[PDB]
């Protein structure tokens, strides 16, 4: 049947329905610190997120979806190794049963508790549904999460997600300035991917940060009791929503920073 994390219907599976997940260029990869080169050329992150409009939060089965107004440039990414103005349509984790995995990029073969994805499009190309069919569509944002301090703009997620239990609940979810998941510094690894989950478009440029933040242990316990199904079917933990890192191939790592 559809897609999922589980022993039967898992990553190992995906490739039946979607054969690109034997692609190129895809994604999760392991960063290896060591092979990853240095590039001078690359310019400093532009992330304009004061005008950010957040709208709702939806539990999609898979994930946890907090959604905003991309009409305009009200949130944008820019520099980095980007061409062009990014607009946020949307962020998501991914998370694990246990602290130490949860991650979908790993560095060093190191895990993290969960990851934070802030996915962008490309305004030129007038809309999301053309920039998944371009190679430079997409451009994530992604956020390593280790557990130990509490962080204070998470908090307004966690509270609302017993309201988006099950699969297809949603909730309205504005106000929210995702300026406060973000860590103090904008060093970044960069590379070209694809979307980690169905249907896997290699449409993506990667920008993972270096520096983690921190949540606490009952921030992310709280990510642990959604529930993949829909109500009034049997309860499936949404746990290890996460997609194992995969071969680099012919593709190279670059780091904004020595
Ligand atoms: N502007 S808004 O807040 O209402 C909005 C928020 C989220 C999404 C979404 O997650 N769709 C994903 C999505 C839908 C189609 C597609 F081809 C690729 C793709 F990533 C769409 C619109
Ligand atoms: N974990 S991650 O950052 O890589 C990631 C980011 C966004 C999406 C998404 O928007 N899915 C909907 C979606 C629906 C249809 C389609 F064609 C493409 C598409 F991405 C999936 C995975
Ligand atoms: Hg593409």
């Amino acid at each position: 049947h559809h897609w999922g994390y589980g022993k039967h219907n898992g990553p190992e599976h995906w490739h039946k329905d979607f054969p690109i997940a034997k692609g190129e260029r895809q994604s999760p990869v392991d960063i290896d610190t060591h092979t990853a080169k240095y590039d001078p050329s690359l310019k400093p992150l532009s992330v304009s997120y004061d005008q950010a409009t957040s709208l709702r939060i939806l539990n999609n089965g898979h994930a946890f979806n907090v959604e905003f107004d991309d009409s305009q440039d009200k949130a944008v990414l820019k520099g980095g190794p980007l061409d062009g103005t990014y607009r946020l349509i949307q962020f998501h984790f991914h998370w694990g049963s246990l602290d130490g995995q949860g991650s979908e990029h790993t560095v060093d073969k190191k895990k993290y508790a969960a990851e934070l994805h802030l996915v962008h499009w490309n305004t030129k190309y007038g809309d999301v549904g053309k920039a998944v069919q371009q190679p430079d569509g997409l451009a994530v944002l992604g956020i390593f999460l280790k557990v130990g301090s509490a962080k204070p703009g998470l908090q307004k997620v966690v509270d609302v997600l017993d309201s988006i239990k099950t699969k297809g609940k949603s909730a309205d979810f504005t106000n929210f300035d995702p300026r406060g998941l973000l860590p103090e510094s904008l060093d970044y690894w960069t590379y070209p991917g694809s979307l980690t989950t169905p249907p896997l478009l290699e449409c993506v440029t990667w920008i993972v940060l270096k520096e983690p933040i921190s949540v606490s242990s009952e921030q992310v316990l709280k990510f642990r009791k959604l529930n993949f199904n829909g109500e009034g079917e049997p309860e499936e933990l949404m746990v290890d929503n996460w997609r194992p890192a995969q071969p680099l191939k012919n593709r190279q790592i670059k780091a904004s920073f020595k």
